[PDB]
């Protein structure tokens, strides 16, 4: 679980925490209250505490005197099963040994703070199934809680009366949580999960079925304006409430992992999940591993994506291979190649009119054409000795993404994700459209993001759900930490609603 997590924290509280309640090897990641994107690792050792900052600007975790990370949750797994590995500025060994564990609730789906219950009744006849539940505080007693439930059989539709609500107050005293009897426990969370693995049977045999929190953030996309002003005043707690669930997604990345496969990296800990890696086929026999690349397959669940970071010197060839064997016939980049005076993405193509061998592979640029945001480069593809092999491939490059943070009008977005969808539908049989630079999980993930809500308008128009953090989860599950921080997550509900509002005035302009 990610129980280490302390969301409402600040640092003398920190400090009183490990001091009065864990020992040496105890630790906890807290955010910083002023300054997001600031996150800070806290660690007893020798009777004291000392302090870690974690910066994020959008492209990765990064935690000073250690390594770059794609989430929390991955940078604590990596030092709990590495001791010895993370330094202080002294030069001294700090062990991660127990995570010290936090009761606020505050950022689990199934917890509604602030409920009745009639409407806590309504919500779950309305959106509610079998084994749907919530936990709200009461209004009779206070300091007490109340756990919520529907049961009953789903395939029933009206009011038949083969389903109802159950209701379960809970009591709390001296700082422990109990049904009426049997075990007390530290938190909810603790409360929760045992009755979600032992469910409560009634005297009459309803089985009272933890099965699913309730869903509050799918909307239909015409009330996008509505959810934006709301949550205007939020989004932060919406987001570190999906943050919690990044626990739920520590696949294995063995093959990144390979002494063979080590510098073929940008950064060390930033790896493929093996379950969706790009596998590359037809190498060089003599290599010994010719089948690796720093890239994932991303499925929406027609159009899917491969996302990718950028190229080193010493993988352009390999990042030529996976374009052609995909069949891809769009790239989308996400940098300029030097950003704050370092190599964000290396300059893998011909200058304009050149052309130049890549391994067995040929390109050639075309002709280049400059937008205001970005520049199109038309390049063809081809395998040295096999002319019938040539295609076009499109290449948009995107150029004024700020150093930091997100751009304050999503316009020029939107423009250029709608040019990309265009070339890329113009193409019989086209591959899936390759997204990259940087770790490839930041700037990389928003994007995609974006593309896949819009593409749900342009089909279904703009009466339709969609359900922006369930999105991001399913997109998270196929390659670690898409979409990093809190203003790119604010950034994607804001091009949605841009483009709701210029596709309501197609109809306004008509009349
Ligand atoms: Cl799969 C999923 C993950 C997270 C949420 C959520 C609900 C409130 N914040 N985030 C909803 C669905």
């Amino acid at each position: 679980s990610r129980r280490w997590f302390h969301p409402n924290i600040t640092g003398v509280e920190a400090e009183n925490l490990l001091l009065t309640r864990g020992v040496d090897g105890s630790f906890l990641a807290r955010p910083s209250k002023s300054n997001p994107g600031d996150f800070t690792l806290s660690v007893r050792r020798n009777g004291a505490v000392t302090h870690i900052k974690i910066q994020n600007t959008g492209d990765y975790y990064d935690l000073y005197g250690g390594e770059k990370f794609a989430t929390l949750a991955e940078l604590v797994q990596y030092y709990m099963e590495h001791h010895g590995q993370l330094k202080e500025k002294n030069g001294d060994v700090i062990e991660l040994k127990y995570p010290l564990n936090c009761a606020d609730p505050t950022s689990e789906r199934w917890f509604h703070g602030h409920l009745s219950g009639k409407e806590a009744e309504k919500l779950l006849t309305e959106k509610g199934k079998h084994g749907s539940f919530l936990v709200r505080e009461s209004q009779s007693h206070p300091g007490d809680f109340v756990l919520s439930v529907r049961t009953g059989d789903d395939k029933g539709e009206s009011n038949d009366g083969k389903s109802k609500v159950t209701h379960v107050m809970i009591r709390c005293q001296e700082l422990k949580y109990d049904v009426g009897g049997g075990e007390r426990f530290d938190s909810l969370t603790d409360l929760v999960e045992h009755y979600k693995k032992n469910p409560m049977v009634e005297t009459l045999g309803t089985v009272l079925q933890l099965k699913q929190p309730l869903n509050t953030t799918r909307i239909n996309a015409a009330e996008i304006e509505s959810r934006v002003r709301e949550l205007s005043k939020g989004f932060w707690e919406e987001f570190e409430t999906l943050q919690q669930q990044e626990c739920k997604l520590l696949y294995s990345r063995k093959e990144g992992q390979r002494q063979e496969n080590k510098n073929k990296n940008r950064y060390k800990n930033i790896l493929p999940f093996d379950h969706t890696r790009v596998v590359l086929h037809d190498g060089d026999p003599n290599e010994p591993v010719s089948d690796y690349i720093n890239a994932n397959i991303i499925m929406p669940e027609k159009k899917s994506y491969i996302a990718t970071q950028g190229c080193l010197q010493n993988t352009v060839n390999d990042f030529w291979r996976m374009v052609f064997q995909e069949n891809s016939r769009v790239i989308v980049m996400t940098t300029k190649e030097v950003e704050r005076g370092k190599s964000k993405c290396v300059k893998y193509w011909p200058d304009e009119y050149a052309l130049k061998e890549y391994g067995v592979m040929r390109v050639r640029n075309v002709k280049e054409s400059a937008a205001h945001d970005y520049t199109l480069r038309e390049l063809k593809l081809s395998k040295v000795g096999q002319g019938n092999t040539e295609r076009t491939v499109w290449q948009y490059h995107f150029r004024t993404w700020p150093d930091h943070g997100v751009p304050s009008d999503p316009g020029g977005v939107l423009d250029f994700l709608e040019e990309v969808h265009h070339k890329q539908e113009s193409i019989m049989d086209a591959g899936p459209v390759v997204v990259h630079c940087s770790a490839g999980i930041g700037r990389t993930g928003t994007f995609i993001v974006i593309d896949i809500l819009i593409d749900i308008i342009r089909e279904k128009g703009v009466d339709c759900d969609i359900d922006v953090p369930k999105t991001i989860q399913m997109v998270r599950s196929q390659r670690s930490g898409m979409v990093q921080t809190e203003a790119q997550y604010r950034f994607i509900y804001m091009a949605v609603q841009h483009y709701i509002e210029t596709l309501q005035r197609r109809l306004e302009h008509h009349h």
